[PDB]
């Protein structure tokens, strides 16, 4: 199994990351229908999210798409530094794989 | 996808933006029957709820709505600013159907 | 819908508004067969639980009922003040409605 | 029903009292098959655990039995107070029946 | 039952226990199809994983592997040192069993 994230994101296709290092500007969270989303902005424009689930995705990723949110509303509340982000860049905005927090 | 609360928001029919730019004066949660839900009231004068789960709300809402609470509520607790809210009128008070917290 | 806790405890009978204005003293939660349930009491004397699930709630309060101990438990521990509690009063300890609070 | 702790605890058999009044020393969670339990640990020498689910567990006990472990790691983590215990003195460690905390 | 994570870590074939006595340095989370995982990471260059629920867990593992993720979250946001774990050290990296905090 991967070690890091870069690894670990070079595995899948369409994924990029993105150095962040940065607490996170703006959280959004959406119940409204077929919108049940989150969605993060950070202070120099970059904007990502956490899709809604669907057929993309595969069970295992349904409860792991909950605790991303999770932790990115703990994150922001906290405060807390994002080293790296892993996204998909063929979704607009783009779409959250794997993130990194450093200490 | 939608990149902001305000272009999410005109996805949806009955809805308005609320500029809020503070925190939740008040909270109330209430497990009484028929009555399982969470109201909210800002120093503005304003009061918003999370209504109770029914028919009108699709089944990819029933778990969002759970999240929508627990989120509430840590806001409050941390005294969280609140940006804006996207809140459907045709509903007294008015129901939320996404946040964002900035800054 | 009501638009405060008394609003919403008005609606039912054998019902009461306690006007608390203060923080937690004592939490208890107990995982005893049949006592699953927590008991919070105040400096003022007073003690409330959050009764064992039962025949005596509908459906609907189930999810309700967990996470009244969820917010009971924050509360305490954060030692955040509470405003009010509607509880109902042909239970002893009296048992929790709703909570509000403020500030 | 029962008011407090001491009055909850006498309604079993095999259960006695611990006055602690101190915070936990160390806290010991495992994740390892059929072993799945939390342990801690006090100052004065103490030991304790929160039982792997069983066949003694009737199925209300069973989301009790998540709840204590929530509670434990978070009273531990912030290093709140435990005022007294009520546990099964028919186990090695002895089991928790109940917690409270006081402040 | 155990009294002591060395203790519980000696019942299993393939195990070792760390002495790391600090706190986690970086903390990796992915919602990536098949490496649903969570990754942490030490001053020394230790790196250890909570593996992908799969054929290897019994049934009463895959609720504590979630609560294991939990723990190294909120454990890696308060900055809280780690005192010993628990692992298998046929992977790689090394899969956390069970970890112990202290003081
Ligand atoms: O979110 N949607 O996709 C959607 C589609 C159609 C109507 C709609 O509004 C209806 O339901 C929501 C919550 O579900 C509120 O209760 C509104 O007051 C109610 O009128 C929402
Ligand atoms: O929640 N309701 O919709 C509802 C409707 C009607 C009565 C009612 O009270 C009954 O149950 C509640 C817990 O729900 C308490 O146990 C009261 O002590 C009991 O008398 C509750
Ligand atoms: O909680 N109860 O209602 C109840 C009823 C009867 C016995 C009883 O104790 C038994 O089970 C608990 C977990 O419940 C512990 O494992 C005790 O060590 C075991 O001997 C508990
Ligand atoms: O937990 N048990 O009872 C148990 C019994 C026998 C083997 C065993 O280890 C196997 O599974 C664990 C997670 O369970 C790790 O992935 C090990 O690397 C793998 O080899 C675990
Ligand atoms: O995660 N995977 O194992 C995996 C395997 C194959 C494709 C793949 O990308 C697709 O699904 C993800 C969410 O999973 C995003 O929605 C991407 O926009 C979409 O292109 C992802």
């Amino acid at each position: 199994a991967p070690q890091t994230i870069t690894e670990l994101c070079s595995e899948y296709r369409n994924t990029q990351i993105y150095t962040i290092n940065d607490k996170i500007l703006s959280y959004t969270e959406s119940m409204a229908g077929k919108r049940e989303m989150v969605i993060i902005t950070f202070k120099s424009g970059e904007t990502f999210q956490v899709e809604v689930p669907g057929s993309q995705h595969i069970d295992s990723q349904k409860k792991a798409i909950e605790r991303m949110k999770d932790t990115l509303r703990i994150t922001y509340l906290t405060e807390t530094k994002i080293d790296k982000l892993c996204v998909w860049n063929n979704k607009t905005p783009n779409s959250i794989a794997a993130i990194s927090m450093k200490n």
